């Protein structure tokens, strides 16, 4: 017949293992599924005796501790899970990682941004919110995330590791607080550093070569949208910046500091782009490349295209400014 | 907070172990993941590596197929399957059976009625029905059950038997074939007798004796209604006979031979239920408590209490109606 929307067609399921997906089409409900079905298409549910119907409500009471925010909502959450999920095949990292490392990459992925404000970790700071203070300026929202992650787990309807061996548990605990705070950009140069150290002679028995591996890897996936076709990419851009000028109209309306790139009156949806592919995106998936070589066509190339079409797209933008120009 | 109604709860999913849940509570989208639960809760899902994106579609394409008949509707077939599953338990059935009979076994629970008119067989050969035509009066109904049965998991998107080697799909076919076919109460007797035999010296090893159980199994769910508790129980007793009288009018109407147990002009609630309990019901479930004696207490106990009351029920009613010209 016709199925309602909860229910993914095989078409979607086949998609959902492609970064190419696009996460425009669906509703929350429908996210859900995908999220679902990936737990049980990786074993996940099977390897760890999670209760299916436990799955569902964990995946439901995640969803309604994602905010509203333009930019950091349960979509974002959506696209990092979806990305990871490409990942494990593209790479075929079932090959390289226990089921647990997948547990702890996937449930990061869905919990990394829970409960995110819509004003970075410098906004918390610069204006001593109560996150700020309750974590002494250290990555106040990474922290949070974990907490409210785990405060969900805490609900025994919703706790997907109810079956889980306690030391089973404090391992994917501690893999999970890793990978949420490895998320917070402030340490981007320091992580991407130890990184390729190690790569200096990668070793996938080495235990502290893999928690770099999939810091980068979690890290990968996060900010992995112009990865995606530009058609899917791009109106992310938007929100971003949507939720960049809330905040720094803030920050204005309140005399505390504000960063150029979210500041309205000195960044372009283009200025945003270049410098990010440029310097940050490119760098760290050139250097993944050298561990799993088809990431090379599968996710640099679309962004060496979206790299061209930005710095063409900053060209018109500045000739069209120096016609407004006196 | 408050998941919505596909997302059982705790309580609901220990009340769907008992022949005591109560069906009448539940709209189709419930029931429909209460069924997917049962699958889930075997292992079925496991061992067989069912896609539970698959079953849910599949589960979906059955409850389509089923038709608003008063009695032989979804949520008939909803009960035979619930009732075997709660046998599964009570019975500790995997103790004795494969994991294949267990599929086997709730499999065709839930497709038995599938498509079902609403006449019986006796309709469709006397009005040489299109069914009787292309069965050749032999079961035209319960053949045509199967046959959709198949049909549907022929659609590749409903198949939840799509991981099984085709050696065990074949085992799976004959087995639900077998147990469709043998709910055509025109072979009651003759069952009864071959069951009642080899049940002089059972033997879990032979294979023959294992499908008379498996045969007798699905026969008891099928109408085990009665063996639920008198306020769940008696609703159905007024919609068999609703689907009763409307063939039997349909029949005096195209001048059509009528049953005495269909004669609006002749049955009555009680009667209908004290011959159908005394003589079917409770003989068949006698011969199951001597392979599973935790049946007596948990089927028998309230067959016996169902008789008497409708026995009462009965008295009373032959009461009012020689209070009626005297
Ligand atoms: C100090 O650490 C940082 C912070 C920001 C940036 N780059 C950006 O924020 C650029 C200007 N905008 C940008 N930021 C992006 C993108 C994707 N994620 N993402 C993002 C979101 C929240 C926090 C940080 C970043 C990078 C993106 O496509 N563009 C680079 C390093
Ligand atoms: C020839 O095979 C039959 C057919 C009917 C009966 N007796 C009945 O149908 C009695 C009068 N009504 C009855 N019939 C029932 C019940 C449950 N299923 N079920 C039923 C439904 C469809 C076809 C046959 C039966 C027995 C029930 O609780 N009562 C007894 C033997
Ligand atoms: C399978 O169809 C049957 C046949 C018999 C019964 N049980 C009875 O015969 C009941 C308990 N006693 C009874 N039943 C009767 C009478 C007349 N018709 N009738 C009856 C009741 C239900 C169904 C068919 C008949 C003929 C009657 O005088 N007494 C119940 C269902
Ligand atoms: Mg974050
Ligand atoms: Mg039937
Ligand atoms: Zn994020
Ligand atoms: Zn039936």
């Amino acid at each position: 017949p016709t199925y309602p929307k909860y229910l993914l067609s095989p078409e979607t399921i086949e998609a959902l293992r492609k970064p190419t997906f696009d996460v425009w089409l669906w509703e929350p409900n429908e996210m859900l599924s995908c999220l679902e079905h990936m737990y049980h298409d990786l074993g996940l549910v099977r390897d760890f005796s999670i209760n299916p119907v436990t799955l569902r409500r964990w995946l439901f009471c995640v969803h309604d501790n994602y905010r509203n925010n333009p930019f950091h909502n349960f979509r974002h959450c959506f696209c990092v899970a979806q990305m990871m999920y490409s990942m494990v095949w593209l790479c075929s990292l079932q090959e390289k990682f226990s089921q647990t490392d997948i547990l702890i990459l996937m449930t990061a992925a869905i919990c990394h941004d829970l409960d995110h404000p819509g004003y970075n970790n410098t906004y918390q700071i610069n204006a001593r919110t109560e996150l700020a203070v309750r974590y002494n300026d250290i990555s106040p929202l990474e922290n949070h995330h974990c907490a409210v992650a785990f405060q969900i787990l805490a609900e025994p309807e919703c706790n997907i590791f109810s079956n889980i061996p306690p030391d089973g548990f404090k391992q994917i605990r501690q893999g999970m607080i890793t990978l949420i705070l490895a998320t917070d950009m402030a340490r981007h140069a320091e992580i991407m550093d130890s990184f390729k150290e190690k790569m200096e002679n990668f070793d996938y028995s080495n235990e502290e070569h893999m928690t770099l591996l999939k810091m980068i890897l979690i890290k990968c996936c996060d900010i992995s949208n112009e990865v995606r076709p530009m058609e899917v990419a791009e109106p992310w851009v938007d929100c971003l910046l949507e939720e960049y000028f809330m905040q720094s109209d803030r920050e204005k309306s309140e005399g505390l500091p504000v960063a150029p790139f979210m500041d309205r009156d000195k960044v372009t949806k283009a200025t945003a782009q270049i410098g990010f592919i440029k310097f940050v995106l490119i760098p760290m998936f050139e250097t993944v490349t050298k561990l799993f070589p088809m990431v090379e066509e599968i996710m640099l190339q679309p962004l060496w295209e979206s790299r061209d079409r930005y710095e063409e797209l900053k060209r018109i933008d500045d000739a069209m400014k120096e016609l407004q120009k006196k």
